[PDB]
């Protein structure tokens, strides 16, 4: 009954960085071509929407964020083919167009549509569907899940299965898939190898899943937290490590627990000083280090390139290297299929209009993922 | 005759940085266990050599450098097994124990008795074959090619075909081999992949001679000296790019030459700068970029991170890649079937007296490879 139609609901508006989100009455224009309006289902709070805030990551502000989502499409737009109105979707926070070089590049996955790189905040034409009191509020990452409506880009979007718990399977969206892609198909790790992974969050946990998965026989999380041990242990830590722990530097540490060196490191926390730490204690002539997490705009770090000579590997990408379109329909037929878990990573559900109470959960270091649901 | 002999001959002494080399006479010990002297038929200029007398490379002296060569065996020490008298040799820069983890890894090839990461300038044991004017001299990568006769341990050197051109296979001794694998090996560059290669100097020309024989499509020379390009094309590059002819930094000049990014970028200069040049020039979602240029000591770079975690990958190697005394051989016996060309690098033949000369043709930028013979 709503297609066609301005539809009138609340949003979690940013509208200042370091400020609370402010659930607004906002106005969700109906999707033009190629477009896709979806009833949110289940978010998830990332520490990636927490950047935004802290001004970690620039992105036009006002905003809506919330990335990291399920929900049922509502209406589509003229020309939309991929999806129809009542099917389970996952927004993509990262586009698969399908057209462009990298699409076509059989590795690649950071799509030339992407709203990443130089963020606009718009939908891919230019403009808003938000309006809070006649202002144009602008989307987050072509998503915008903090909202009870969202308009998204076809390109920007996955059917998924009919049968799937959106509460779940939100995670699918970002961080399992990142962590466990990271692992599974950016680092390629190998079975009987030893894997050092920094960040214990649920970006982190899930690359030790995707570290077991491969078949790892040594996986050591590391974290400044050591409250987060318990469950990397759980989902398939080897050994924990708090560099604070330590009068040596962590690298050190790391590099004679493995006898000179890891065979893969994973930086999943967004600190330069952790993504040098990383390369350094894989093994200096074979050894791989990924970075994941998202470090402060517009800083460099410093490193000396021995560290590459010798015969270290250096990579980082976004979305575990994982074609999002292609991949995501399949990893939720995974989940179903039992072939790796979500629960741990769930510690909190909270109704979507207590986000603020998700955020500070996230911020005090008490929480993995919690779940927003409508 | 000179077996079990101290020898009485001729070498290049560094005696200190930024001077030139002195010819004088020198005493090298006969070869202890495990140990093979050889005598010197032809040794190449390696702008390597150059950095150890400027500086940039940091080894003790005084010193016998030089470290690309071929000769053949005077005398072999107890317990030897794999050369003996007379046969035709290429001594290893980077050795191959055959017992480290590098060595049994199936990727390494930076075996862990190297003398590159720590250097000491000695034998295994820890001790010098060379004295002169009464002093102990330094070995270089237990190799020490700057000199009529050298002692080397086992592990640093490879047996090759008795009918090999010595005057020419001293190259496979360090500068095609590492160009050629940076390509084949390190990057395992593509069929029909634009690749951009930095540094048109020996190593440099043998990168493209690598990324042909994998089947570029493009291969773009980068150089800021245009007298390189010419020799550049005759070997397979496509196009070549002086950056002082642009107004544009080069890896945007690249960047947009390669609609977007090339697929392997190679950085085969020494500098800081061009290796972040390197890095950016390839494309952000798939490109691989290959560090093998030696930049100045203790000196390091500033990147920004989210030029991997785009999806760049960014690696350095030793020697190619290659496990130096299982691939030395192989390499050899492919040069004389004629599988790639070596006449190519060679500018410039001078006697060994006249190795002075030699280095100041590499300095001026007129040689790429000058071969003294002795
Ligand atoms: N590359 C990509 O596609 C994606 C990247 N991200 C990034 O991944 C990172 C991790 O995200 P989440 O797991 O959600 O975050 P999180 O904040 O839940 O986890 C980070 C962990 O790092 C630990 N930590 C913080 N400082 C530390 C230090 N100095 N040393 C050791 N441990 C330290 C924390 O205690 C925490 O447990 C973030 O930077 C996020 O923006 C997340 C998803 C997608
Ligand atoms: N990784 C390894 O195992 C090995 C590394 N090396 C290193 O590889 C490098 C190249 O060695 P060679 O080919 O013998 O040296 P080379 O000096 O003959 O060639 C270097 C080339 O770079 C060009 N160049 C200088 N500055 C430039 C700039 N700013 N932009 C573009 N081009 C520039 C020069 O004009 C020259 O043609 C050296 O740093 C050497 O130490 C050499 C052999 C082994
Ligand atoms: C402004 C670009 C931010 C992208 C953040 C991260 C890679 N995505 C999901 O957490
Ligand atoms: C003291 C370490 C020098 C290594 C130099 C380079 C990798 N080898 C030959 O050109
Ligand atoms: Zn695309
Ligand atoms: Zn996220
Ligand atoms: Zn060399
Ligand atoms: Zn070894």
């Amino acid at each position: 009954s709503t297609a066609g139609k301005v539809i009138k609901c609340k949003a979690a508006v940013l509208w200042e960085e370091k400020k609370p989100f402010s659930i607004e009455e906002v106005e969700v224009a109906p999707p033009k071509a190629h477009e896709v309006r979806i009833k949110m289902v289940a978010t998830g709070i990332c520490r990636s929407d927490d950047h935004v805030v802290s001004g970690t990551l620039v992105t036009p502000l006002p905003v809506i964020a919330g990335h990291e989502a399920a929900g049922i499409v509502e209406s589509i737009g003229e020309g939309v083919t991929t999806v129809r109105p009542g099917d389970k979707v996952i927004p993509l926070f990262t586009p698969q167009c399908g057209k462009c070089r990298v699409c076509k590049h059989p590795e690649g996955n950071f799509c030339l549509k992407n709203d990443l790189s130089m963020p606009r905040g718009t939908m891919q034409d230019g403009t808003s569907r938000f309006t809070c009191r006649g202002k144009p509020i602008h989307h987050f990452l072509g998503t915008s899940t903090f909202s009870q409506y969202t308009v998204v880009d076809e390109i920007s979007v996955a059917k998924i299965d009919a049968a799937s718990p959106l509460e779940k399977v939100c995670l699918i969206g970002c961080g399992f898939s990142t962590g466990y892609g990271s692992a599974v198909k950016v680092a390629k790790v190998t079975q009987g190898s030893t894997c050092a992974v920094f960040g214990l969050g649920g970006v982190g946990l899930s690359v030790i899943m995707g570290c077991k998965a491969a078949g790892a026989a040594r996986i050591i999380g590391v974290d400044i937290n050591k409250d987060k041990f318990a469950k990397a242990k759980e989902v398939g830590a080897t050994e924990c490590v708090n560099p604070q722990d330590y009068k040596k530097p962590i690298q050190e540490v790391l590099t004679e627990m493995s006898n000179g060196g890891v065979d893969f490191s994973f930086e999943v926390i967004g600190r330069l000083d952790t993504m040098v730490t990383a390369l350094s204690c894989c093994q200096e002539a074979y050894g791989v280090s990924v970075i994941v997490g998202v470090p402060p705009d517009s800083q460099n770090l410093s490193m000396n390139p021995m560290l590459l000579l010798s015969g270290r590997t250096w990579k980082g990408a976004i979305f575990g290297g994982f074609k999002s379109k292609d991949s995501v329909p399949k990893l939720v037929a995974d989940f179903m299929a039992k072939k790796f878990a979500l629960d741990p990573l769930i510690t909190h559900v909270l109704p979507f209009e207590k986000i603020n109470e998700g955020f500070d959960l996230l911020r005090s270091g008490e929480s993995i993922r919690t779940i927003l649901t409508f």
